[PDB]
């Protein structure tokens, strides 16, 4: 069972298993139940900007959410990610649909990890390639024609299917600790497009971080993210 | 049969194969017979710095090599990359050791790939961990206790042994280039520690790049450097 | 540039490339020209059966190719196959269509290896799952409803696409020899389903082996049958 | 955490977490506390010699031990495996040592798999490569010159060591059921030779079978056999 930190751009409310009453961002420690949550002022149809930083000196999680010249949305949690995550994880990104339906679109994904002991791990895309041999595509993540990475199924004609998921992760493992390490950071940014045909889009897009094997848990559909096998 | 380009801190002459009368470092184009070196002036013992560049503009390749506050020594070659290595590649250090041999300690690597068509993959180590999960360690290619990457075979005491080959790849594939790309570049720095009993210490350490399924080629020992199959 | 030995159902004559003027079936040494190869009495929508055989001892790989009740087609060969294959391989079936389509179906696959040096690897599918965890498929193969390979494409409807390539390598590497070995052998068995709208049906199904790592080279397409990256 | 079926030759009691008082093998079901166990009349410097067998319509788990024209030892286990383990999976052999050690030689090692839905796998080894490329080797898990596989660590002299765990992993994942499947059944036959200085050997052998990523788990040393995480 992976270990899972993940910054959740929840799309759907899922009361029923904690989720506020309302689209939100969430940072899920081990649990799709966000440790901390905030109202997120959802735009279907526009692009949005997620950051995502912590070190573990301030051991403070955090991650903005943000459209263009409108109010953005950040969410915090003080945690220490060493005492949760293993010293060698792989970072990712996730997205599912579940009855309701979304394009879970990104459109650029990097990420900076520094281990000062200083070591480190950058990468950024603006472009998906047809064939990212440094992603590992997992369920129904693909990359289309115009360089952006699909996490969910999409139609030919740009229509986004329901009980889909599919996660990119960064080829490469990163290390964010060592016994050694005086301070272990990383940075996260990835600009997304939802669009839903749906006026309640689902389920949801996530930057989350794991154990190097970490693969689509069996029934991590819909609410999960793509993320846990069950909601506890 | 791998597809090789490499920037060689020949600590060998090996005339009988091209090889200039002297040490040098050396800019290979599928071939361990430089297309371009330059008189390496060896400081066995002390900590060598080589830094590499290439942008696809310039088309390139050039390399330094340092001691501290020591004369260097330069290395440049017009080379369109892309016309050799394949679109995606990994990169990595190699070393060997032939009846004469040397430590070949690698303290740290850094190389920095930017793809603007602004895609990249930076990852610099000043340590190297005891399991490095983002690193495809072939051959005799270990880690140290003091965090160094250990190219080729040493004994506890620290001698060296000879006819030990072994190279460390990122585990990530670099993209290098695009169709549509308008310029890739990369640098690559790194700092090793050469030192042998033997007044003609050999064979050498390069930074070299390559097909992602490169592995080490058979009969690729000693003057080979671990990157040809032979001396063509 | 891959090690391949390969027992080819050449569904389609290529004459300017070697080809007999006529179906046939050829055995292929490290090249896509058959040293030898025999009349195939081809039977497109019947179920055809492909046993090959071969030992270290008598050096003679030899296939047959039979459909129910119908005159066989046999095609021998004197060749030392540890010779040829690295001491190492693994085993697969590989089908391509060009400007001309058939279905490549493989209905069933059994393979037996023998090392008496005692040591051995049998597997048999009647079954192609879902998810064939034990197979390595490589392009276009798949599998479709009825538990059947499909190594090239085939749309919803049943009929085959062209430009197409896929193969299927049995996910364990097996030991064709050793220096020590008294005796290597190995059988190999398939029945399979060549359907065309075509009267001129291509190109072929085969089943090869060949350096562990063997992957489709690139331009293999058509008269290659995913096997070579040229002719020669 | 990895779901696992072993027969273990429990070298060493260890009645604090379930053991008898005596050498004996047991049948694990996802727990080192045997569901079943039989006195093994343990000898140290006799090649071994277990045989197991189990199909899904009998659904009895048994395993026979024996050293020549000695008493054998068996022991059964009525259990349906594929409500156990997964559809898919690895199967290999583990050892450990623990404060007492013990040669764990694997001089052989063979295993049937039929998926009558009539699919199967079989594989042999009589001679355990230099590199058996075909055999996922974990942890301390090595093939000495005798052709014999070393599952734990074991001196140039001779003598073992303890704190060690290594397994061996047959490359290729067994199909042991589907839920079309009307019978899946398995053989495994392997012989081992243990020898210790030691009054006490320790900690034993095993064939286990598991999910296809099964890795040695943390903390799965000694009485653990290199199995699980813990002894509940
Ligand atoms: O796409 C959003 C969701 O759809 C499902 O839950 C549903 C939310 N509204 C519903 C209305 C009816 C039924 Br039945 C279901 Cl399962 C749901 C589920 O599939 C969820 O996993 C998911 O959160
Ligand atoms: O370590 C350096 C070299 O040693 C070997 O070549 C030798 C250089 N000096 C020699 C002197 C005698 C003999 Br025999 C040999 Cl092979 C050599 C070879 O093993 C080379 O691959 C290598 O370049
Ligand atoms: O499917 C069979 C073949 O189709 C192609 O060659 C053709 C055989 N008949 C033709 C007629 C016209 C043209 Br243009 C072509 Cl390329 C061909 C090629 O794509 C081949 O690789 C292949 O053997
Ligand atoms: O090799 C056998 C065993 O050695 C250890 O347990 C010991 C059995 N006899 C002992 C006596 C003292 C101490 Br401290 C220990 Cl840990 C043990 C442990 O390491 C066990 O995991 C193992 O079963
Ligand atoms: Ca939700
Ligand atoms: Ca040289
Ligand atoms: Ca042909
Ligand atoms: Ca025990
Ligand atoms: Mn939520
Ligand atoms: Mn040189
Ligand atoms: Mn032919
Ligand atoms: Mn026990």
């Amino acid at each position: 069972a992976d270990t899972i930190v993940a910054v959740e751009l929840d799309s759907y409310p899922n009361t029923d298993i904690g989720d506020p009453n309302y689209p939100h961002i969430g940072i899920d420690i081990k649990s799709i139940r966000s440790k901390s949550t905030a109202r997120w002022n959802m735009q279907t149809g526009k692009v949005g900007t997620v950051h995502i930083s912590y070190n573990s000196v301030a051991k403070r999680l955090s991650a903005v959410v943000s459209y263009s010249g409108s109010s953005s949305t950040t969410v915090s949690y003080d945690v220490d990610l060493n005492n949760v995550l293993p010293e060698w994880v792989r970072v990712g990104l996730s997205a599912t649909t579940g009855l309701y339906k979304e394009t879970n679109t990104i459109l650029s994904w990097s990420f900076t990890s520094k281990l000062k002991t200083e070591n480190s791990l950058h990468f950024s895309f603006h472009k998906f390639s047809q064939n990212p041999k440094d992603l590992i595509l997992q369920g129904d993540a693909f990359t289309d024609s115009d360089g952006n990475l699909e996490l969910t199924k999409v139609s030919s004609s740009g229509d986004p299917q329901g009980n889909s998921v599919g996660r990119a992760l960064f080829y490469a493992p990163v290390h964010i600790w060592e016994k050694s390490a005086v301070v272990a950071s990383f940075d996260a940014t990835f600009t997304f497009l939802i669009k839903s045909p749906d006026r309640e889009p689902a389920d949801g897009i996530t930057f989350f971080i794991a154990n190097t094997d970490t693969s689509i848990p069996s029934g991590s559909g819909g609410r999960l993210l793509g993320l846990f096998p069950d909601a506890n």
